[PDB]
């Protein structure tokens, strides 16, 4: 059974998960580890009236909830589930708040016998005394078959100041054996995240975050390279299309060889460009549809989430991503998000 309620923040986020989980195709045993993953690694927000403001204005959703889903679309295939959460968002300030990630992300390691060597060889350069904003630690869980999730632990490159970004991300690469890697980042207006695969990987797996506050569908086509038109005709679809739109992409590192990364994802904010969900699901069905994959899904995951009308609101549909990697069918992931706090209006 549960101990949360639905006016808690974790009775809501449990429950949009668990209905989640059927849409992923998740048996009833994995389904009642993941939710109950979920409001472990929430700590005391679990049981957080819904009443209450948001203990942190967090930058991981626009209504501040501490949890949003994605789903991942291969052609052919039954979507794969995910679920971002900040661990320590029950917290006073950003310090507690990243004490708080750490502790969990730990637990997690124990849990699932996984080294955070990779993580602690880092601490120093994303958890200082006084930790500048937007954030401190999320957590993405893959919901895989089985039980055992996938952990990834995302981290501030801002977080000693923002004028040390770059210096802080060209440290962190430097100390996980990435030398080459940051030659190979394409022109950015911030670096938002860095974002480390803990698991049994013998090297570190890194993915750098790049936001373009104006990049136009050629320079999409042009950042691919690890495929262009590809790109650039989901840049269209997405965006609608004047002749720039503010996205981000994510270039992923798993070997420290060559210093080129493996992978490519191009994250589209949805959500900016149209008046409602109702043309955010549209844009997202019509992308899912075109390349084979499970688009009825998605109409199933966004109900999952929420019965709202679609058009009632914005910002249900985050973004939608177009993911390239080397010896890999492309991917198309949707974000969606938990209104447990706030609908946008249109
Ligand atoms: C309000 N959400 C933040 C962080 C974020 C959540 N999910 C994402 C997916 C892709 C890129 C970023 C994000 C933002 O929009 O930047
Ligand atoms: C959740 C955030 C902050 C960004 C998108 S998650 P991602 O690009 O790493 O997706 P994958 O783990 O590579 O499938």
């Amino acid at each position: 059974g549960s101990h949360l309620e639905p006016t808690q923040l974790g009775g809501l986020v449990t429950d949009q998960l668990a209905r989640l989980c059927d849409v992923a195709r998740l048996d009833r045993t994995d389904t009642e580890t993941y939710v109950q993953t979920l409001a472990t690694s929430l700590g005391t927000a679990a049981e957080r009236s819904l009443a209450l403001p948001p203990t942190t204005a967090t930058l991981l959703s626009d209504d501040h909830t501490p949890v949003e889903y994605s789903l991942a679309f291969l052609p052919g295939a039954t979507p794969a589930l995910r679920v971002l959460v900040e661990p320590g968002w029950d917290s006073g300030d950003l310090a507690e708040n990243g004490r708080a990630g750490l502790r969990a992300i730990r637990a997690m390691a124990d849990r699932w016998n996984f080294s955070t060597d990779q993580l602690d060889l880092l601490e120093d350069l994303f958890f200082p005394v006084a930790p500048a904003g937007p954030f401190a630690l999320w957590c993405a869980l893959e919901l895989r078959p089985g039980g055992v999730p996938g952990v990834k632990v995302y981290l501030n490159p801002a977080a000693r100041g923002r004028d040390r970004r770059a210096e802080t991300l060209r440290e962190a690469l430097d100390r996980l054996g990435h030398r080459q890697a940051f030659a190979a980042l394409p022109p950015a207006d911030d670096y938002p995240f860095l974002a480390l695969d803990l698991g049994e990987w013998a090297a570190p797996r890194v993915k750098v975050y790049c936001t373009h506050e104006s990049l136009s569908a050629q320079e999409a086509g042009e950042y691919s390279r690890l495929g262009r038109d590809q790109t650039t005709d989901f840049f269209h679809a997405v965006a609608g299309t004047p002749s720039t739109r503010r996205a981000l992409t994510c270039h992923s590192f798993t070997d420290t060889v060559t210093g080129r990364p493996s992978g490519f994802t191009l994250h589209m904010p949805v959500r900016s460009y149209v008046e409602h969900d109702g043309r955010a699901r549209d844009r997202a069905a019509d992308v899912l549809r075109r390349y084979g994959m499970d688009n009825d899904a998605l109409d199933r995951a966004l109900a999952a989430v929420t019965p709202r009308p679609l058009d009632d609101g914005v910002g249900l549909v985050a973004y939608v991503a177009l993911v390239h990697q080397l010896g890999r069918d492309p991917r198309v992931t949707v974000y969606v998000s938990s209104e447990a706090y706030a609908v946008q209006p249109p």
